[PDB]
């Protein structure tokens, strides 16, 4: 009751209200509610890291086999210029350009690239999916994992899935 | 054929400094942890402590050693310092090919119906942070029963 | 041309105060560049291997290249370690130069800024490496160079 | 009786193998005296080792006198042959080389190790090194600057020393 800082906390209800993507030469926004109830693939990467650039071929093959999983780029670029040139050469959504070490701390991400597969209720279906997707042996078994894994509904703070996923 | 019908009909273990065998049908309907390793590889020997802590946390998962020892005597000395089950001493590169196993140790978590629950579990179980995530995977993954060729889940799991 | 301004001091904690050292102290020394962060548990567990490395190679100066998110996290790291550190800043440009893609990473650098061991973090986790590294140090001819951190981190 | 068997190892690894014209050829191991070597631990059934060949070809272009030797972990002679025909590397004869993995604690395929003429390890984890563009000038400096102190190999057999603890 004393020293209630709900007022301060409430700013976070609009955290990550948009993701970004390229269409022709436009950096466009998409309302993050679009990702409600979707499986996500979180791609931790940077345009300056050659391994992350070669990894895009594996992600593109993954996307062809798992078209309903949405790929979200979590950038570790140095400038907007680097971020924008990379995003325009991909079919991915992205977090806005920013410093995301706090997400690395939450999931103990220690390598670029890293790729994690996330269920609609923000559980981790595959922690180390970057390794998983560089051969093609994974496809049938990942389809079984997605088909068979029960999704128990959760309540996200402020009804904000990305606040839950990246902060809580 | 004939030894298709008898492929992997027993797994092996040590007890009281004696090599023993168990009907492999005992592993029907069990979660398995396939431990790819070798006694010559120091990273595999230290990994035994992570597996033992894993087993304490997940006691219904059966740990099966898939050996890459050079000699039967090295295999035996390794198996006697563990309480794991093991495939018979043999050359298992065909299993490495099937699953694209490229590192020792590797550890794969398998459901009762031979699906892969966690492909790269060695790195998962050396941390502190995996228990609740793995508990949820096991509790949430629906098991549809399967019948296996030659009535032998290891024929399916290792040879298709 | 304030390249003269670049990396004039490294930092460290001693007697619970933040101190600085002129970067010319590191001229002609073997260096161990430790890319790390206090938020990364694997970097924190790696400090024990670095301390054992330092006991066996006391003349190699370990330099911490930070990837902490905040200045307070960086200071807490310095208070708990015995390395010299770059000032708190964003060092992705060094990661790009050397294609550092993992934390921790550890690189061993000769007095004239050549790379003696590119991927030394896995090397020093064991203690199998010690004789091999002693031979590399003993046998690597040094051709002296006039300048060191602008050459090492930018070129 | 078998102190004579121990002497047999003076002829250990007397030939390496390679393919030139879909044709299997042998080369006297003495060709490799005083050479730097790149030991490539790999297997044709391992997709990561197949993709690694691209990095080894860039390495061979930039370091043509570092002789690449394939240490096989193929299941069958035919897998070994097909791999060798497509990479025209030198190779140990098809066999089981777990004892080499024990000596050097090789735990990943592919692995690649750079060896000096006196059998010291110049770069232990060279598979990681050569996947980047950046390594070339500093590896040339490392080869140019590392002093080679002469050693005596048992039976004057370099590969016996390099592979057999």
């Amino acid at each position: 009751y004393p020293n209630d800082k709900t007022a301060e906390y409430e700013k976070y209800a609009n955290y990550m209200n948009y993701l970004y993507y390229y269409q022709n030469n436009e950096l466009k926004k998409i309302d993050s509610s679009y990702f409600k109830d979707k499986y996500l693939g979180l791609f931790f990467g940077a345009s300056w890291c050659k391994y992350c650039v070669t990894f895009i071929d594996s992600l593109n093959i993954f996307k062809k086999n798992f078209p309903n999983v949405e790929i979200i780029y979590i950038p570790f670029d140095r400038t907007y210029q680097e971020y924008q040139s990379f995003l325009k050469n991909t079919n991915f959504y992205a977090l806005p350009f920013d410093n995301y070490l706090y997400i690395c701390k939450k999931y103990q991400i220690k390598n670029l690239p890293s790729f994690m597969l996330i269920t609609p209720n923000n559980n981790i279906l595959v922690k180390d999916a970057a390794q998983l997707i560089k051969t093609d042996e994974y496809i049938n078994n990942l389809k079984s994992l997605i088909k068979n894994y029960i999704i128990h509904p959760k309540t996200f703070q402020f009804n904000n899935r990305f606040f839950d996923l990246f902060r809580n």
